[PDB]
C-alpha cells in the first residue's frame, strides 16, 4: 500500500490503526446485499436501523446502517454519488467506512464495527461517564468536527451521544455527519439542536459545538439536562438559560469549557480553534487516562 497519510499529523498508534483499518478496505470491493449475513442488531434511530453483520466475500464483521428511501431513482443515486465522498474521510476520530449502495427501497452504510458501541449505550451502564473521560471524548470531538470542516468542508450537523462511537483498543469517533446534501434535504423526547437552529438560522461549526456541549452535560451527570412535552423542551432550549454542570462535583475548567459551548449568541459562544487552546482541553490531553481499560470494565468488553 501506498499510504498518502502525511497531511494528518499522527502518533504511531493511530498511524498503525489507520493502516490496518485501510488494509483491511482493500479485502472490500463492490457491496451486494445478498454477500451480507445479519448477526444482530446493534441498534435504530428515527431514520435507520444498524445492524451486526457479516461480509461474506472478505469475512470482515461490519456495522450496517439500513436507510429505508424509496425515492425518485435519480435522486438516490445522487445521494449514493455523494456517500462516495466518505471513503476520502480517513482519520483516527471519524468511523471507518466500507461503502455505501442501494437495494429494495434502502440505502446501506457500511462501516467499522465500533465494539464499544455509542457514549449514549455506556452511558445507560456508566451511569455518568467520568470527567477526565469526557476529557478524551471532547478531544476526539473537536478534532473529528476540525477534520471535516478544514479537509472535507462538512459540519456534523447531527453530535449527540449516539454519534460518538468507542472500541477495545480506547478509540473515539464520529459517525452520521451530514455528509449528503441530498441525503439531509430527502429525510422528539430530546434534541441536541441549537437554539438558532430550532429557529431556523443557517447551519454552521456553532451549531455542532452547542450540541457538543450539552452532550457533555448529558454524560456527565447522566440524564438529558432539560427537565417533558416537545413545545415545553424546544421553548426551554430556546427562551431560557443554557443547562449548567453542577457545582462541587465538577472543575472549574469543565464548567467554564460546557459554558462556552452553551453560549445562547453564536458570535459569542466558543469556536474550534478556541475550543482547542481551552484549559480544559489543554489539561485532558496531558492526562494519562486509561479510556480502553475504563471503557472494557464499564461494559464488560476485552
Ligand atoms: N459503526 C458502528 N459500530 C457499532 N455500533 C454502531 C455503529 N454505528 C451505529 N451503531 C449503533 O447503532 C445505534 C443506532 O444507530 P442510529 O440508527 O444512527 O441511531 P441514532 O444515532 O440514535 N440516530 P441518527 O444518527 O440521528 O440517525 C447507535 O446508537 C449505535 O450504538
Ligand atoms: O446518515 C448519514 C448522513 C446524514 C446526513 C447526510 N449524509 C449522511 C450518515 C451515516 C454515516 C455513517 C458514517 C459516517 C457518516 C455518516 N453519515
Ligand atoms: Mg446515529
Amino acid at each position: 500500500l501506498y499510504f498518502q497519510l502525511e497531511e494528518l499529523e499522527l502518533d504511531e498508534q493511530q498511524r498503525k490503526r489507520l493502516e490496518a483499518f485501510l488494509t483491511q478496505k482493500q479485502k472490500v470491493g463492490e457491496l451486494k446485499d445478498d454477500d451480507f449475513e445479519k448477526i444482530s442488531e446493534l441498534g435504530a434511530g428515527n431514520g435507520g436501523v444498524v445492524f451486526k453483520v457479516s461480509h461474506k466475500p472478505s469475512g470482515l464483521v461490519m456495522a450496517r446502517k439500513l436507510i429505508h428511501l424509496e425515492i425518485k431513482p435519480a435522486i438516490r443515486n445522487q445521494i449514493i454519488r455523494e456517500l462516495q465522498v466518505l471513503h476520502e474521510c480517513n482519520s483516527p476520530y471519524i468511523v471507518g467506512f466500507y461503502g455505501a449502495f442501494y437495494s429494495d427501497g434502502e440505502i446501506s452504510i457500511c462501516m467499522e464495527h465500533m465494539d464499544g458501541g455509542s457514549l449514549d449505550q455506556v452511558l445507560k451502564k456508566a451511569g455518568r461517564i467520568p470527567e477526565q473521560i469526557l476529557g478524551k471524548v471532547s478531544i476526539a470531538v473537536i478534532k473529528g468536527l476540525t477534520y471535516l470542516r478544514e479537509k472535507h468542508k462538512i459540519m456534523h450537523r447531527d453530535v449527540k451521544p449516539s454519534n460518538i462511537l468507542v472500541n477495545s483498543r480506547g478509540e473515539i469517533k464520529l459517525c452520521d455527519f451530514g455528509v449528503s446534501g441530498q441525503l439531509i434535504d430527502s429525510m422528539g423526547t430530546r434534541s441536541y439542536m441549537s437554539p438558532e437552529r430550532l429557529q431556523g438560522t443557517h447551519y454552521s461549526v456553532q451549531s455542532d459545538i452547542w450540541s457538543m456541549g450539552l452532550s457533555l452535560v448529558e454524560m456527565a451527570v447522566g440524564r438529558y439536562p432539560i427537565g417533558m412535552a416537545i413545545f415545553e423542551l424546544l421553548d426551554y432550549i430556546v427562551n431560557e438559560p443554557p443547562p449548567k454542570l453542577p457545582s462541587g462535583v465538577f472543575s472549574l475548567e469543565f464548567q467554564d469549557f460546557v459554558n462556552k459551548c452553551l453560549i445562547k449568541n453564536p458570535a459569542e459562544r466558543a469556536d474550534l480553534k478556541q475550543l482547542m487552546v481551552h484549559a480544559f482541553i489543554k489539561r485532558s490531553d496531558a492526562e494519562e487516562v486509561d479510556f480502553a481499560g475504563w471503557l472494557c470494565s464499564t461494559i464488560g468488553l476485552n
